[PDB]
């Protein structure tokens, strides 16, 4: 069967919650084909601590000890620029993410983004310390007067005057928008990045999902397995990230955004939880798509070089060394993924048959 | 106002079901102030012959004696105008609703509304009888790769081609484009009566909802108790949805298309049933819209006057001539609507408070 050598792959967007949880699903990031893993910080109570951001790590590693880490702070008036420094300087995160408040898990007490000037000392301390800067990139909704109503739908669109107004005063600050999901999103990455020659001159990028390559509205009107957020939104949305993901540009690369929830926080008549679960099977589901698009040269970019280069992951930070290599032989998604106890996680396009598999292979 | 004479009201779309749900639903028509009801046919089996629409009335009639109940057929592949015809002159029934395939609850068996032509016999015996066609306006979604896609968001506007080329082809049927969300379908609305001037000039009508009146994207996307059908759409919709409800044009009426579903329906991680429960506080839901508009001048006809004159109500028809008296005792909504078995409601705006109450007073 035909194979395809991806080397050291990234999922630059991890939920890997706490407890349970994050036993069950730690180990899924290497059997979905992923060697480095972003891990995102909005545990109840949110990483804003530096004893808290190590403990954390060190507990993945124990769960996962091939998988490589790279840890976030969680955005908050907590934090101070002294923190940032010490952080850095301790190799204890690469970045800092940004929940506005309200718009997806664990986000209020986040933070409102027309504002981000209380948070300009955090940034200087990051933009010198070289972390990046990640980007939940929507306007919470407003729907009364006086302006143009923000909603679901048009909440990323309102965000991106906020994405150019920190580039324009920061302009050598990594930063990430996170999970796009519109066209206007993606126009305003490429537009950003209109002068790049090379992938080392990006400073702004975008990640893209496994799930908001296969969905749109129809998909989770109705289904709360398939709601998350942003929210998918329309096929001409879904074509323009299909078409980002495949451009082998360096500014879009992987992050699955997988979100665990257990099925009874998603079978909610109210307050399902947003989020959707592709870890166990990430990088397959990449593959269907560059495979569906006659892409599949342009996957290693993708799900590993860009990824690579804009985080700028050295082979010495690496915690195995083995390469993920893709072989096309057919397999069918489980219908639940279980630890055998309380949790039973429904995954993305449970039920449904993948053209590939993911295997490891020593190096040299 | 404090106490407001709301006559006989109008509820020109309900849902009852059968069995131990219809015995908790239909005695709430009365309880939510609607005096006359158009109870919807999509049971299952669908309502297509002239032993079960009577025999269905009949148990409507027992448990609640003095609601008013006009009936309609749901259009079927199984229906002839020989049927149309026997059922007319029966007085069996008011109207046939129209359900395209798959858009929503029960509508396994409807129709393709890409292709009316294999009902256009049933529309002429219709015209002939004066019946009245109402119509779930949106089309089946297709997502396709080659045609315009479909999806909820704009299945109700490419729907309004269908609805004018059913005006042209029969300009003298009582049509209604039940339960409109878009504001192009009020535009559509208002164009086919530009040259309609009151009252009983009105073919062509299109209901509008208690929850539509509140409702956008951001209510249901993570609320299944709040995902009914067509879906709501944008602040921009719903503000072209209030202005027509509160409007005092005759070609908009009120039509709750209350639709209960045991709360277990709702708690699904996929396939959630569509449909929002308003029956139990119908009148007062519309009040409060109607009050922050500053206009509880036009309640009335809203309510009542536009309803009986569409469907030309005679007193002769009408079950008990208590009038809806709305009086401004506040209530708070039930968590739950429950029978004391099995059934379970989750009500419209649960735990909300309402400013009004409802009560009946007789006729003297
Ligand atoms: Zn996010
Ligand atoms: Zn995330
Ligand atoms: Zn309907
Ligand atoms: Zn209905």
């Amino acid at each position: 069967v035909q194979e395809i050598d991806l080397g050291l792959t990234c999922d630059m967007h991890v939920h890997v919650r706490e407890g349970a949880m994050c036993e069950l699903v730690t180990p899924k990031i290497r059997d979905g084909g992923v060697s480095i893993a972003y891990i995102m910080p909005n545990l109840q109570p949110p990483i804003t601590t530096l004893d808290r951001v190590i403990e954390y790590k060190k507990t993945l590693q124990k769960l996962a000890p091939k998988t490589t880490f790279l840890m976030s702070f969680y955005l908050s008036k907590d934090l101070t620029p002294d923190l940032i420094h010490e952080a850095a300087q301790q190799h204890a995160i690469r970045g800092v993410k940004c929940y506005p408040a309200g718009v997806t898990t664990n986000s209020a007490a986040g933070v409102d983004p027309n504002d981000f000037s209380a948070f300009y000392p955090i940034f200087k301390a990051m933009q010198e310390e070289n972390l990046v800067l990640n980007l939940h990139g929507e306007k919470p909704s407003v729907h009364d007067g006086d302006k143009e109503p923000i909603h679901v739908l048009n909440a990323e669109e309102a965000f991106l005057p906020a994405l150019k107004k920190l580039h324009n005063d920061f302009p050598n600050l990594k930063i990430i928008l996170e999970h796009c999901t519109s066209e206007s999103a993606i126009k305003t990455i490429e537009d950003i990045n209109k002068n790049v020659k090379k992938a080392t001159d990006v400073k702004v990028a975008a990640t893209l999902t496994a799930h908001h390559l296969f969905l749109t509205i129809d998909d989770w009107a109705g289904n709360p397995v398939n709601f998350c957020k942003p929210v998918a939104k329309l096929p001409n949305d879904k074509k323009a990230l299909v078409k980002a993901a495949v451009s082998g540009k360096p500014y879009f690369f992987f992050g699955s955004d997988s979100a665990p929830h257990p099925v009874q926080n998603k079978a909610n008549y109210e307050g399902v939880c947003a989020g959707v679960y592709s870890q166990s099977f990430a990088i397959p589901y990449i593959a269907q798509v560059f495979e569906e698009q006659n892409a599949l040269e342009n996957l290693k970019g993708f799900v590993s070089d860009f990824g690579i280069s804009f985080y700028e992951v050295k082979d010495s930070e690496v915690a195995s060394s083995d390469k993920a290599i893709l072989f096309k032989k057919e397999q069918v998604i489980p219908q639940v993924i279980s630890d055998g106890k309380d949790i039973s996680i429904i995954p993305f396009k449970a039920g449904d048959k993948l053209s590939w598999s993911v295997r490891w292979e020593p190096r040299l």
